[PDB]
């Protein structure tokens, strides 16, 4: 339960390599076994832990959980199983992460919706704060996970300006209730994203910290180069050019946050999909992992349990399919 005095850049750095339990919590589904993953146990999260990843991000899909309106209560059976595996992690001595994840249809970024995304997320918080409130500094609170209007032209291009200015405001809306409840909550960690997480220009140039809360921290995601990491399209990775592009996007963010904002940064998700291509995947996330490392960047692979996509552990054998890209990442 204990809350150090400690500035979030050496706090980034004891975050140390995260890993994401992705397409679990997060399943957009009633059912959080309906993406493929089976219910998450002790011993998965033991087998993060040896691998040597300090940091596990838990996303949170709440949707599904949420019931109606003014109060917008979350059943109590939901937050105990967040709960649950947060404290396998903590066991661990890992620093967890637990967020608002694929919840964008009660959060869309229109000055139409705004009103209403702002009073529910304001009561959902206070919600996940509260259950939370006495745990101590190695849990963290991400307020939301890549807000963003989907479906539209620059959905993945930062944004328009009317988005930007609407994600802006359900930070503060969800900072102010996360800190509204007291006790360990007024100093917890709050990591708080770009609009989508993004890291286009306009999304750092527009980003705002509520309040200039000296506890948060800034949360990108940046699958870096997108070709080789998300579409498939390019299956090789590793040129002198490849290299130099991916360190100019590193830069790009070290530059705007780090140096100009006085802020730490947790790239809370990044990897690359399985591309028949072993080796520069293995490449790719040595440089990557290493980049971040050298800019006090704390690096958090996204693993959704699909060895075909990307998964690196496998859940239901409790063995690594791809030990090298683990131990990259964390050496």
């Amino acid at each position: 339960g204990n809350m150090r005095e400690i500035a979030p850049k050496e706090f980034v750095l004891d975050m140390g390599a995260g890993w994401n339990l992705g397409n679990a919590m997060d399943t957009y589904n009633s059912d959080e076994t309906a993406w493929g993953n089976p219910l998450t146990t002790k011993a998965m999260i033991d087998e993060i832990a040896k691998m040597g990843f300090k940091t596990l991000r838990l996303p949170v899909t709440w949707k599904f959980h949420i019931g109606e309106g003014p109060d917008y209560l979350i059943e109590a059976n939901w937050l105990d199983k967040v709960e649950a595996i947060a404290n396998f992690a903590l066991e661990n001595e890992m620093y967890v992460i637990i967020n608002i994840h694929h919840d964008e249809t009660w959060i869309l970024p229109t000055y139409e919706k705004a009103d209403e995304v702002k009073d529910e997320l304001s009561k959902v918080w206070t919600q996940i704060a509260n259950r939370f409130k006495t745990y101590g500094d190695y849990l963290i609170f991400e307020t939301l996970n890549e807000p963003r209007h989907k479906g539209t032209p620059e959905e993945w291009k930062g944004g328009t300006q009317e988005g930007r200015d609407a994600v802006n405001q359900y930070h503060q809306v969800s900072v102010d209730a996360i800190r509204a409840t007291g006790g360990n909550n007024a100093k917890r960690k709050i990591m708080v994203s770009t609009y989508a997480a993004s890291t286009a220009s306009n999304a750092l140039n527009d980003y705002l910290v509520p309040n200039g809360d000296k506890n948060v921290i800034v949360s990108v995601h940046s699958y870096f180069p997108y070709q080789f990491c998300l579409d498939g399209t390019d299956s090789t990775w590793g040129t002198e050019a490849d290299k130099t592009a991916l360190l100019a996007e590193l830069d790009k963010i070290r530059d705007k946050f780090i140096v100009e904002d006085n802020r730490a940064v947790v790239m809370g998700e990044w990897g690359s999909t399985f591309s028949d291509n072993p080796e520069d995947r293995l490449a790719h996330a040595e440089f990557y992992a290493r980049a971040c490392a050298e800019r006090g960047i704390c690096p958090i692979w996204w693993d959704n349990g699909n060895v075909d996509e990307f998964g690196i552990f496998n859940r239901n054998t409790l063995e690594w399919n791809y030990p090298e890209i683990a131990e990259a990442i964390v050496k």
